[PDB]
């Protein structure tokens, strides 16, 4: 089986992107956030606390005749950006683009942090790491990627973000006429649970390619792409006028400036992100002040391949035996 499923920027800057998904029977539409940093489905529900739902397509387990209550389980995740959400969970049918898991675990919110809440595009997130990091107590529930693994034609998903523009993943399948020249694969470490690799190196703009390894995650639920203070250093020293805010929360630049493109290395490839890729807008309405979209990984702790970085290739997250992923331009 395969199945394939555009993917849309929620808004003009592209802070996340949301795919449709149908739940239970007759399907339930909504629209997720695929996040290959985390591994947990989990949807704004009729469980969810009213007063935390603003706008957002609820799923309803009570409508759907193939919903069944996993009973004891809960389930409880934070992510980097210090948002969070939990709830309970019941197995449902799932498809994604036209491939359909049965049993999915669908972890139904009870309660969602705020910024959940202010975002009304967004419905709930499909996790697509490695199913070591789903949360969900006692006992843990396995991805849809890894749910549908087996039957699909080839054990991939692919992620083919686009710039201010809709994009695509597709399950089970590599399509050949989706990215330019050859596709370079890469080591994976499943060690942390996430799709993480080592980049060999980086250049800013026309600058010359320094060699040095990079650890990161390939993660489409994070926005920017966070690497060690050195290299952001380098980046927006090339750029007039840029600097570190603390009062903002990271590198801001003049919105007049014309932003290098920045250069990252998959062994001995280079994949390039345009200079317009970079800009995340005025930091309030109306400001001359402009939000950078690489920003500095130091307190993190780890490098991030956020959707800046995977938005400029055509990425394969290959979940063989031994998982691998592969980048190429596009």
């Amino acid at each position: 089986s395969t199945g394939s499923a555009t993917t849309t920027p929620i808004d003009s800057l592209d802070d996340a992107y949301i795919t449709p998904v149908q739940i239970g029977t007759p399907a339930q539409t909504l629209n997720l956030d695929f996040d290959t940093g985390s591994s947990d489905l989990w949807v704004f529900s009729s469980e969810t606390t009213a007063s935390e739902v603003d706008g957002q397509t609820i799923y309803t387990p009570s409508k759907s005749t193939t919903a069944k209550l996993l009973s004891g389980a809960t389930w409880s995740i934070s992510y980097g950006d210090g948002s969070s959400s939990s709830g309970d969970v019941y197995t449902d049918t799932v498809s994604v683009g036209g491939l359909t898991v049965t049993g999915q675990a669908v972890e139904s919110a009870k309660k969602v942090s705020s910024s959940f809440t202010e975002d009304s595009t967004i419905d709930g997130l499909l996790g697509l790491a490695f199913s070591t990091l789903n949360t969900v107590s006692p006992t843990q529930q396995k991805t849809f990627f890894d749910n549908a693994k087996a039957s699909l034609d080839s054990p991939v998903f692919t992620a083919d973000l686009g710039y201010h523009a809709p994009g695509t993943y597709n399950f089970g399948f590599i399509d050949t006429t989706a990215y330019t020249g050859s596709i370079t694969y890469t080591a994976v470490s499943t060690k942390q649970g996430f799709w993480e690799w080592t980049s060999t190196g980086y250049a800013v703009g026309s600058g010359t390619f320094k060699s040095t390894s990079i650890d990161g995650i390939a993660d489409t639920g994070t926005t920017l792409l966070y690497l060690p203070a050195t290299v952001v250093s380098a980046y927006w020293a090339q750029v007039s006028g840029a600097k570190s805010s603390s009062s903002v929360g990271g590198y801001v630049f003049p919105c007049s400036a014309t932003l290098p493109s920045f250069t990252f290395g998959v062994g001995s490839a280079r994949i390039v992100i345009p200079g317009d890729y970079i800009d995340f807008g005025p930091i309030s309405t109306g400001s001359s002040s402009c939000f950078g979209g690489i920003q500095s990984s130091a307190g993190i702790g780890i490098n991030i391949f956020g959707d800046v970085a995977l938005k400029a290739a055509f990425v394969v997250f290959n979940g063989a035996t031994t998982p691998t992923l592969g980048f190429a331009s596009k």
